[PDB]
């Protein structure tokens, strides 16, 4: 029942995977979900179908939606505006919900403690 050594050792542990790589992606492909419906030319109705695919997509690269509140909103918004032509009425929608999701966000009470300061400028004895 005597027995001794052989080769027995395989040990391999170099591996470095990784799973991001589709900011392209989104863009591309929600860019797309506009692109599905504009020739109707409605004004509400597109705005609305915008702020549902805007809210919907729910960016593969990280999860929570397309866009993150203001800082992504405002280059997604802003490059969604570059990218379609002016003439269209969806360039109108993409600028309304730009305007509605802002408003949203604003915040404007911690604004108004400052705007409250203002009152003009009036040359009227610095005649700067």
């Amino acid at each position: 029942v005597s027995l001794s050594a052989r080769a027995a050792m395989l040990n391999n542990m170099d591996s470095a995977p990784l799973s991001n790589g589709g900011d392209v992606d989104l863009y591309d492909a929600f860019y797309q979900r506009l692109l599905a419906l504009p020739e109707s030319a409605s004004s509400e109705t597109l705005k609305d179908s915008i702020y549902q695919e805007m809210n919907a997509f729910k960016d593969p690269n990280s999860g929570d939606s397309a866009f993150v509140s203001f800082e992504q909103q405002t280059a997604m918004l802003q490059n969604m505006l570059a990218k379609v032509e002016p003439g269209t009425h969806l360039y109108e929608a993409l600028n309304g919900v730009l305007v509605g999701s802002m408003n949203a966000q604003s915040q404007m009470t911690s604004w108004m403690q400052e705007i409250i300061l203002s009152g003009g400028e009036n040359k009227e004895a610095i005649d700067w």
